[PDB]
């Protein structure tokens, strides 16, 4: 259902441009755009995955200032949206900590602009979250993409948004809002 | 038809905190993402509206860096997805470009979270898209969003994306990526 939904934007490991595995910094605008997308579309918790010291500071902070300091006392919502924001260091963290939240590990959504062999449409995404009592978790990537490593571990991979035009490298903000607008839609 | 849609960032006129009207900056990040989208859904033309000078230099700067410069042989598609893209100084002059490339002045799809009376679903919308031969103008806002100025010229007032849930407060992004694949979706 609709109150167990997850997101989480992966900075490490993510793809490099040669793709091996690099760790990204996490870009600020990402924090504030998908949380409120979160939100708005009543998401349970946004995840912020880095292993980078530097950018777990920078990303508290920012927290802090929106949700404590000035910041939360001139927005009104960016301290809302921001409320569902949880820093992890690694993926299997979040994993840990859905697991300890709903007392189970959650599905895992795979998301990519490149065409997989089996692959889910949003319509059998938005089926299995209406007929799953389980967690979901979308993961979204930055630098190159999510890495093969991630795919190994994601139970399903759903489709790419416009797989078939001739162009589809979407933002990671505008495909978060895209995904969770097929899967979650107008349903409250 | 979804070869004669056109979107545009309004940074002027725009309401302010006060909503007087002000003029903001335009953020670098919503110029290449907002692109790649329109690109995505095979839109027409992208137009970032500002009479900031400051702010025209800035965006021509970068895209002569992207379209021309050593960006445009690092990327691929950065370019692809900026050739979209057209600076205008007023929404006027984004009518008449239109209207000299379309022989015709296009309909205007006013966005906001909002609600409005005698606004229009995104189905009404889609139909709309479908059934026409007129050029249709998505309007985007910036600010505390799209000023009644621009809403008095406007066909169209799309509803709000969300209007039933708590919070409907998106980025522009992220409104502008929803948007876009209620209207075109996985249509070609
Ligand atoms: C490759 S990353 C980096 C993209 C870009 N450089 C940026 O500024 O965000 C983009 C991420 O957004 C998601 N994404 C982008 N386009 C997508 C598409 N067409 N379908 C599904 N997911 C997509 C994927 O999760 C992907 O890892
Ligand atoms: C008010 S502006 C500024 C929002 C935010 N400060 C940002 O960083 O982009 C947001 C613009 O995105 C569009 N928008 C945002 N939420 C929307 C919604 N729920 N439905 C339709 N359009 C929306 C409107 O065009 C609006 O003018």
């Amino acid at each position: 259902m609709l109150e167990k939904v997850y997101v989480a934007l992966i900075h490490y490991p993510i793809k490099g441009k040669d793709g091996s595995i690099i760790s990204t910094a996490v870009t600020n605008l990402d924090v504030h755009d998908i949380a409120r997308t979160a939100r708005t579309y009543n998401l349970k918790g946004y995840y912020i995955v880095t292993n980078l010291r530097a950018q777990q500071d920078m990303v508290s902070k920012m927290l802090k200032f929106w949700r404590e300091g000035f910041g939360s006392r001139y927005n009104p919502s960016r301290a809302e949206s921001l409320k569902l924001v949880k820093l992890k260091s690694y993926l299997e963290d979040v994993l840990e900590d859905i697991e300890s939240v709903e007392g189970e590990r959650p599905l895992i959504f795979f998301t990519s602009a490149k065409k997989r062999e089996n692959d889910i449409s949003f319509e059998e995404g938005r089926r299995i979250i209406i007929e799953t009592e389980k967690p979901v978790l979308i993961l979204l990537g930055t630098g190159w993409g999510l890495p093969d490593e991630i795919l190994e571990i994601s139970d399903y991979v759903l489709e790419p948004i416009r797989a078939q035009s001739d162009f589809n490298h979407l933002s990671v903000r505008a495909a978060a809002a895209i995904i969770i607008d097929r899967l979650i839609g107008e349903n409250y």
